[PDB]
């Protein structure tokens, strides 16, 4: 909502020690505890190339956009009840703002 542009060398440090544990930022790493995120921008929820999703994440079909990605990041359990992502949710919007720029740079 109060988005502010970041830089690749900042968002990566966070994602690499917060999201890396289960996910993959590029398309060379096999699907770990979480699906591949490389190319989600512009697609609906539940579209990983070779990985299954929950009954609630599919029915949800959220169009992963710049602001929308934060909507779910703040609380995955509240938006998608029953989802496998048990990461906790990064409540601080200023902190996600920079994270979006990094992923955004990797997808486009
Ligand atoms: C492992 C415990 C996880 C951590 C840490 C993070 N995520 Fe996650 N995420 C995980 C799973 C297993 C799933 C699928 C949920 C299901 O029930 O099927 C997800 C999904 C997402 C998605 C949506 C993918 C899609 O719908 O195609 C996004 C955009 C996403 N996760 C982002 C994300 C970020 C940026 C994280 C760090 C803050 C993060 N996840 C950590 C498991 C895990
Ligand atoms: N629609 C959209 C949103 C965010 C991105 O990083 C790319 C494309």
């Amino acid at each position: 909502t109060e988005f502010k542009a970041g830089s690749a060398k900042k968002g990566a440090t966070l994602f690499k020690t917060r999201c890396l544990q289960c996910h993959t930022v590029e398309k060379g790493g096999p699907h770990k505890v979480g699906p591949n995120l490389h190319g989600i921008f512009g697609r609906h929820s539940g579209q990983a190339e070779g990985y299954s999703y929950t009954d609630a994440n599919i029915k949800k079909n959220v169009l992963w956009d710049e602001n929308n990605m934060s909507e779910y990041l703040t609380n995955p359990k509240k938006y998608i009840p029953g989802t496998k992502m048990a990461f906790g949710g990064l409540k601080k919007e200023k902190d996600r703002n920079d994270l979006i720029t990094y992923l955004k740079k990797a997808t486009e």
